[PDB]
This record gives C-alpha cells, sequence and structure tokens, in this order.
C-alpha cells in the first residue's frame, strides 16, 4: 500500500462531501484572550463559479457589534495553482475597500485566531502532497490520520498540517496546524457536524493559538444549501 497515494485518494473523496451549488449561513464568532472577549456576528453567502463549477465564490458580511457593522469580505477562490485567490474587504469606519493579498493572507481575521487564509477553500486538493497515518479513535469516534503539506511554492504560513477525519462523514474532527518553523501555531476542533439538506456539514468550531494564549469558537446556524443565491452577491460592486 501506497500511503502517498491513499492520502491523495482520501483527499479526493473529501472534497466530493459539498455535492452543493451554493449555500447561506449565520454564524457567532466569540475571542477569548486572557479572559478579554470579543464578539462578531456574520453571514455568510457562497456560490460554485467557474467551467466546471470548481471554483468557489463567499461573501461575508458582518452586522454585529457595531463597531464591525458593514465589514464585508468578498472571496474569489479558484480550483488550482494558476492563479492566487482574490480577496478584498470593505471596512466601514473609512468606507473603503482594500485587497488582501500575499502576506497579508497570513493574518488575523478580524482579530480572531482564524487567519485571512484560513477563509478560503479548505479543500483544495491539489495545492499539497498527501500521507495518510493510520487510524485512531479520537473520544470514541474513529478515524483516518491524513497529513498534508502545501507543495513548494504554495503561499501559506503553513509547513504542515495533521488531520483527523471522521471514516463516516469524511469531515475533519481535529486538525494540528504547524508553521515554518515546525511549531504547533494552531489547534483546530470541528466539535459538531449535522447534516443539512443531505450534506455533512461542520457547525461548531474551536481554534486554538496556543502561542497567542487565545482561543476563538464559532457556532453556525441557520446553514441552508441550493437556495439560488444570485451572482450579484459575488461581484466586486457588492462591497462599496
Ligand atoms: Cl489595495
Amino acid at each position: 500500500t501506497d500511503p502517498v497515494k491513499a492520502g491523495y485518494d482520501l483527499a479526493v473523496r473529501m472534497d466530493q462531501v459539498d455535492t452543493s451549488q451554493d449555500s447561506y449561513s449565520e454564524a457567532v464568532m466569540s475571542i477569548n484572550r486572557g479572559g478579554k472577549v470579543l464578539t462578531r456576528s456574520f453571514k455568510t453567502y457562497s456560490k460554485h463559479f467557474g467551467k466546471d463549477g470548481k471554483d468557489e465564490y463567499s461573501l461575508i458580511v458582518f452586522d454585529r457589534p457595531a463597531d464591525v457593522n458593514g465589514t464585508k469580505y468578498l472571496v474569489w477562490s479558484y480550483r488550482g495553482l494558476e492563479q492566487d485567490d482574490d480577496m478584498w474587504v470593505y471596512l466601514p469606519a473609512e468606507s473603503l475597500v482594500r485587497r488582501i493579498s500575499g502576506s497579508s493572507k497570513f493574518a488575523s481575521f478580524m482579530r480572531s485566531d482564524l487567519s485571512n487564509e484560513d477563509i478560503q477553500n479548505l479543500d483544495d486538493v491539489d495545492e499539497y502532497d498527501y500521507l495518510l497515518q493510520g487510524e485512531e479513535n479520537v473520544d470514541g469516534i474513529d478515524c483516518y490520520i491524513l497529513e498534508r503539506t502545501p507543495k513548494k511554492g504554495k503561499e501559506t504560513q503553513y509547513s504542515r498540517q495533521v488531520q483527523w477525519v471522521r471514516k463516516d462523514t469524511l469531515l475533519r474532527l481535529r486538525a494540528d496546524y504547524y508553521d515554518k518553523k515546525d511549531r504547533l501555531v494552531k489547534k483546530l476542533f470541528f466539535s459538531r457536524q449535522e447534516k443539512i439538506d443531505g450534506i455533512w456539514t461542520v457547525t461548531q468550531m474551536r481554534v486554538e493559538r496556543p502561542r497567542e494564549g487565545s482561543f476563538t469558537v464559532i457556532d453556525w446556524s441557520n446553514l441552508r444549501y441550493d437556495v439560488g443565491l444570485s451572482d450579484a452577491y459575488f461581484e466586486h460592486s457588492a462591497l462599496q
């Protein structure tokens, strides 16, 4: 058995879970740093695009609290490595649109434990090399242990990611992220999964940055698939 080919084959199966053309969801994010808490409420709109409908466009609209109300992120995430993912943010305080590109992708997303790059396609299969390490029972759940390393030349802050993948739903249960100095930079917990409109979806996450002394908890609700979203939500004009 080839663990590199087996790792890639699993990554492909994982990428087949999302059979939707578009989706809508609502989320609340709570960021904890030394007992101090920041909160954000947002709606996410997503729709598939491209020749084979493999590109994914997303619009993230913040509504609460008052200081972040009106912040919008537009993401044009492309299948393949030929074109870098496009990302823009509309900032309500300066009524400006700013492109997030290059190393800006590694910066914090809305002061959370997520980076701007964490907001793009989590399952871009051909951006990585895989290694299936085996199986392990994690708190009563049977998982595959799947390591993925970014291919040479990929713009990312991570050197490698260890993923615990549920054998039954093919959703991640946990993942460890490593920086360019091989240090553990982030711990992800996919703490809740739900079958929504026939698609097993992560609907709760805890993201920890052990080096920052902070953790983010995100709760998704009112998630729906194939609602018939217009292309207007994903145009550069939807920002300003
Ligand atoms: Cl700019």
